[PDB]
């Protein structure tokens, strides 16, 4: 066994959890498939004009606290991702500004969609975070869609169009192919859609400056950048109850243990023998990721800010986005971060490249002036077409599978163990969760020793 623990997944949370073996005295070795160490954390600190840009991952919440304590102890240092200013919804196609996310009160869909919140936030208690599966109206919740549920739950057609793109958004699907006990849980363990949706809180409320992919480039230098070997993707797993053997095509290593960091989905595509029990093989199969789009205009000041704007806007037709300001102290240039998921996703990624970024400019110019029409800078990245992601910004999964394999998203099978956001009991499907699931396969590893 040419090292305790083979770490499968450089993102935060193998790296992670390789720091922590690592720091515990166990030799460690960290596996990646591509040439980068970011995970859906994906940093170009030099790239672009007007500072670092993010590709992937970028906002810490409030409460993410593993995250902090590890970053901090990396020496990064975070500066808040808030901006003030009235926040923005263009709704039917209307601009609508909202003091303090506070919406006027006598717009029709308003005391619905505030009603209909409520209402999904107690769902996310009914079902939990520790164990949606065994919730006792798991079995009627996973059977339907949220499409379902929204059509059978809310009257205006403005309050369905809201909650759409916020699943659409949050996840990278559309409510007609997510599990409705499958969102009541995602609201659940990230504590909520106010934290989910906030704007300068919550959810989004800071940044790393020098850019999220940090912690693990750090990592990997604080534990042996030679420690982490780069474009090993794991194709075959042999494990037993010595240890296990992993192959990338003809290379090969042996550990004791192992923690597979990723997606389910991306675990999916390696082969096992002897074969995954069948639950966690389900699951594996059946939990696909979303399809996203994360596009970035930068501009020479602040516009949206300087007119009022916190530059925080939610847009139910005219594309299908949440857009946020993403400019730190430190940058050169203003710059406003938008996201397209789920079928708003495959509605773009239907026209050209050009018609796309003609329509999102179009959008950011009917919320915040003519100066968005043109940026100093503009970027795209597909999410849905990476490699090694395979896409959206997080995991989901369609009804029928959560209540029936969900535990499979934690229990280790035999020597192997697993990490990945995904893994984490609480804020999987960020950052955090990375960290927690990572830390948390690490001490369990450890004890095994
Ligand atoms: C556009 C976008 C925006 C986001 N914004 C935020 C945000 O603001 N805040 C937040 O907290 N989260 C955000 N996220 C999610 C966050 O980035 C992820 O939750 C987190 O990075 C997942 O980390 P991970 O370590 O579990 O997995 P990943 O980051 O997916 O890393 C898994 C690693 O495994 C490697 N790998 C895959 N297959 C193999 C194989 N066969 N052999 C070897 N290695 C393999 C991969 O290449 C990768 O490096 C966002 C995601 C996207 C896409």
């Amino acid at each position: 066994p040419d090292v305790d623990v083979i770490i499968i997944g450089a993102g935060i949370s193998g790296s992670a959890a390789a720091k922590a073996l690592h720091d515990q005295g166990a030799s460690v070795l960290v596996v990646e498939a591509n040439d980068r160490i970011g995970g859906r954390t994906w940093t170009e600190q030099e790239g672009a004009p007007g500072g670092p840009i993010d590709y992937g991952g970028m906002f810490i919440g409030e409460t993410h606290t593993h995250l902090i304590e590890l970053g901090t102890s990396l020496g990064l240092e975070m500066t808040p991702s808030g901006k003030p200013g009235d926040d923005t919804y263009i709704v039917a196609g209307n601009v609508l500004r909202a003091p303090d996310d506070q919406l006027d009160p006598n717009l029709p869909f308003v005391p619905e969609f505030l009603s209909s919140l409520k209402a999904l936030d107690e769902l996310a208690d009914s079902v939990g975070w520790d164990q949606p599966w065994a919730s006792p109206n798991a079995a009627a919740l996973d059977s339907k869609t949220v499409a379902t549920w929204l059509a059978e739950t809310i009257e205006s057609e403005e309050v369905r169009r809201l909650h759409t793109v916020i699943v659409n958004t949050l996840l990278g699907a559309d409510p007609y192919e997510v599990s409705l006990l499958y969102w009541a849980y995602y609201v659940s363990e990230c504590e909520g859609i106010q934290s989910l949706m906030g704007t300068r809180d919550g959810a989004q409320w800071a940044w790393w400056f020098g850019g999220a992919a940090q912690v693990s480039w750090r990592i990997a230098d604080a534990i042996g950048r030679d420690k982490f070997l780069l474009e090993w993707p794991v194709d075959r797993i042999e494990h037993d109850e010595s240890g296990v053997t992993l192959f990338s095509g003809q290379r090969s290593l042996r550990a004791r243990h192992i923690v597979i960091a990723m997606s389910p989905l991306a675990a999916n595509q390696i082969r096992f023998e002897p074969a995954l029990p069948t639950s966690r093989a389900q699951l594996q199969a059946r939990a696909p990721m979303g399809r996203y789009y994360k596009v970035q205009a930068r501009y020479p000041s602040s516009f949206w800010v300087e007119q009022g704007y916190s530059g925080a806007l939610l847009d139910t037709e005219d594309v299908g986005v949440f857009l946020l300001d993403g400019t730190k102290p430190t940058d050169t240039l203003a710059t406003l971060i938008g996201f397209i998921g789920g079928s708003n996703y495959d509605r773009w990624a239907a026209h050209t490249p050009q018609e796309r970024e003609r329509a999102f400019l179009d959008l950011l110019v009917k919320a915040f002036g003519p100066q968005a029409a043109d940026p100093s800078y503009f970027h795209e990245t597909d999410w849905t077409q990476q490699e090694w992601a395979k896409g959206g910004p997080v995991t989901y999964m369609p009804p029928g599978v959560l209540a029936n394999f969900g535990a499979a998203l934690r229990d280790p099978v035999g020597k192997v163990h697993f990490a990945g956001t995904e893994a984490s009991f609480q804020w999987s499907g960020y950052m955090e969760g990375g960290v927690r699931a990572g830390q948390k396969a690490a001490a369990a590893i450890a004890e095994e020793l």
